[PDB]
């Protein structure tokens, strides 16, 4: 049966971690992955997720199944977390929402009840993009259609040519946003941007589905999701694929939901029921441990307070290294002027560097960048700045 | 968009669960799902788990991601329980491994990746069968057909009806068997019946499709994979969904895995980037905690020591659950003959109740077995033993 299964082509992103995880060369750098580090290049298990753990260890009597839409109080906790205090999306009842297995398991669980229970045939997504988005989409049978985004020449948010493209969809059709840092530009588009975005794909007939995997990293928690909450006011009906591996350090542990809102409880009941049962054909119920952390925290005072003040605090490293960057960019004989650097937000750098920069980069210096230039800030350290600054400007 | 989602219908087992849930009566029993109890009534966490977990506790540096396949100890270990130490397939290199959400999420991975990469378009499954299998398999677009295995009549495995009905599987479909304890007969066929399934499957063109996910309730880790280690004799390909959740308690951190069997290394290699690509369109990556918890207790001869106890003791005690409940019976009224009991494996039982009578226990007593009239031994307690036996007796 296998004799003529054909090798598939790595994962461009994931894929680089073998590859870094390979070469014997000393001052290998990576910024690749999308993993926070620490000033010490390291990637720790955050505070508040250890006394959470601690927590379990003590207190919990059993590993009994969770239902198929994982612990409830992760879920009013999410909810919350995306709309806010007293929202009447959850005083409506209008939000229902299943814990998955990461952002990424959001997605595959949103495409196939989309797939199955609607008459969905096409989701749009930027350009750029998410590398996975495509082939999540494709999986579920779905087609996926690029939007323009990105402006190069001047590296920002192309609002008309955005419009422009989007003006091709039809109603009925899915609108693929990021919440906020987009990856991997780290353009967004304003609050107004978002009221306008909000106003048309209304009338134009669209089903949002928001990619949010960084409530946090932007200006925070409340001001992320602006955008969302903007469509929310709007929309009878939309879907949030989120992710918790950032905001709490729990990568490998995949913790994440799916949220769907529906004009009222009548429906999203409805709606929801199928959505279980797409879940119930594929993974049945959800992992516990990391999404009990999440709860946890969430709900104690103390711990909670903790956790923020760890977050604002990964975030203004991030807004440190970035500065820092570009500085020595310049301080060290570069070509380019970077500047723009200092205008994206999140985890990532847009870099500006070609394929054939890239791949210099790696084979000649031991760095690690994905192909598309995209470079990972929290990557970056006092201690490997200058060396990795100076491969860049030695490729340019 | 939602106006017109019909709602689902619940799964027929999990569904049992929000029932029970939400029933309110005193002394109500719960014989659905599939869960381990103790004499007390509890689903404990293992003793080896706990001290697993408070090594990680106490020694995890990191959350980072783990390989789209997991966690390679974990396989290595997953291989060795499976096939037995020394065994070709290992020394040929012939395995690959990948750690996955569960049974569940094995299952379907298998599914997704035959179906993509296959030209496999049906599955052969049992009558009776667990009703996910179903579900699964369809999802991933192919066609479930049924063979026959219960002998009603004398309650047993019609090895007859069995090679008669699978003479219209075709070259290249696929067969799907239970590698020990029967979900939800508890009969299994033979090493002989087995030697034989191998010889026909061969003969005949099938894709076996092994489903192990109780491997140490019938007889123990070794002994129980013998179909299995039969069938890996002869063919050349093969396909195992296995899962921890039963013999380590793991419920609900959701461990199991999908292991692919071919001629060559090459081969499987070729083969299993595939189905990491097919993993990558799903939920990207597996969940650490609980199969680190695995891996854990494996490679340490001290808490497997420890394990191979627990798990021991929770068969002892559900073959005690066993001859008691008929013993029970009988003794307090049963016109029934319930002694085909004693020859069932693992924690349930085909009790040859009535739809009718399994609606009338619940509604009437508290009771709660599927609907099928299966039955959970292992949540049968001899404080509830006599209650139960008494509604039981009342409705026959
Ligand atoms: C925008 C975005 N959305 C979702 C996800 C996946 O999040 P999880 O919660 O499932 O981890 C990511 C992840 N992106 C990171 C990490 C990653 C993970 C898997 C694969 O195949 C590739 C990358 C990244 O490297 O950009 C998002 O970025
Ligand atoms: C026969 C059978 N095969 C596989 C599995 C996989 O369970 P995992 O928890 O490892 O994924 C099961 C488990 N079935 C139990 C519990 C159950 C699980 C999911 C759903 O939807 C319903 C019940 C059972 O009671 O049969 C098998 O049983």
């Amino acid at each position: 049966m296998f004799e003529n299964i054909t090798a598939a082509p790595a994962d461009p992103i994931l894929g680089l971690a073998d590859l870094f995880r390979a070469d014997e060369r000393p001052g290998k750098i990576n910024l690749g992955i999308g993993l926070y580090y620490d000033e010490t290049g390291k990637i720790p298990v955050l505070t508040s997720v250890k006394k959470a753990e601690q927590y379990l260890l003590e207190n919990e009597t059993t590993k009994l199944y969770l239902g198929i839409d994982g612990i409830p109080e992760f879920g009013r906790c999410t909810q919350e977390l995306l709309f806010g205090k007293g929202s009447a999306l959850i005083n409506d009842k209008r939000a229902r929402t299943a814990q998955t297995p990461g952002g990424s398991g959001a997605l595959r669980v949103a495409a196939d009840f989309l797939a199955k229970n609607t008459s969905v045939k096409r989701v749009w997504v930027s350009n750029p993009s998410w590398p996975n988005h495509k082939s999540v989409f494709n999986s579920a049978g779905l087609e996926v259609r690029e939007y323009a985004y990105y402006d190069a020449e001047n590296h920002t948010l192309d609002f008309d040519a955005l419009i422009n493209s989007l003006n091709e969809a039809q109603a009925g059709d899915v609108v693929l946003f990021h919440g906020c840092c987009h990856n991997p530009t780290g353009i967004d588009p304003t609050l107004e941007q978002w009221q306008t975005l909000a106003q048309l794909s209304v009338e134009k007939g669209w089903l949002p589905l928001f990619d949010f995997a960084y409530q946090g990293f932007a200006r925070g928690l409340e001001e992320d999701a602006e955008g969302l909450r903007a469509f929310a006011a709007m929309h009878k009906e939309l879907i949030v694929a989120s992710s918790y591996s950032k905001n709490f350090g729990l990568y490998n542990e995949r913790v994440g939901a799916c949220t769907l809102v529906a004009a009222d409880s009548e429906t999203v009941d409805r709606a929801f029921s199928q959505m279980k049962a797409a879940i119930r054909a594929n993974y049945s119920s959800p992992p516990a441990h990391g999404a009990s952390v999440v709860a946890t925290i969430l709900s104690n005072d103390a711990l909670r307070a903790i956790w923020e003040q760890e977050l604002t605090d990964m975030r203004q490293r991030i807004q440190r290294m970035r500065q820092l960057f570009v500085n020595t960019l310049q301080e060290k004989g570069a070509n380019r002027d970077f500047s723009f650097i200092i205008k994206q937000n999140g985890m990532f750098s847009f870099s500006g560097l070609t394929k054939e920069q890239v791949l210099r980069l790696r084979e000649e210096f031991g760095v690690y960048a994905v192909a598309s230039g995209r470079v990972n800030v929290a990557g970056m350290t006092p201690d490997n700045m200058a060396p990795l600054c100076e491969a860049i400007v030695a490729v340019l």
